[PDB]
């Protein structure tokens, strides 16, 4: 049928510091911008306006903008690759 218009995009991070988002929200949380420099540019499939659900491990539905911002950092701090699950509708 009509797409759910999700998608899932793993980003290898051997290249890579930092995802180059800034996030907004808490009627959750999106992609408020992409910095040049990070892996989500690099990528190009992520923009700004997409709503974040999954990240690894975390769900990001009604969760806090601080409580987002401290895990991203952990998730990006921590090497290996990082999944993301983002609505694009
Ligand atoms: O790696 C990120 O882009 C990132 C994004 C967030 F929303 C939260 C944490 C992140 N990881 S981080 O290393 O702490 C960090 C914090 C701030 C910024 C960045 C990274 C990269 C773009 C400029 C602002």
């Amino acid at each position: 049928a009509m797409s759910l218009n999700i998608i899932t995009v793993t980003l290898n991070m051997e290249k890579y510091n930092f995802l180059g988002i800034s996030i907004v929200g808490q009627g959750g949380i999106y992609i408020g911008s992409i910095m040049k420099g990070g892996a989500v540019a690099a990528d190009g499939r992520i923009e700004p306006g997409d709503m974040l659900l999954q990240v690894n491990e975390i769900n990001f539905e009604n969760m806090s903008n601080d409580d987002a911002v401290r895990v991203l950092r952990e998730i990006v701090h921590k090497p290996g690759p990082i999944t993301l699950t983002v609505a694009k509708s």
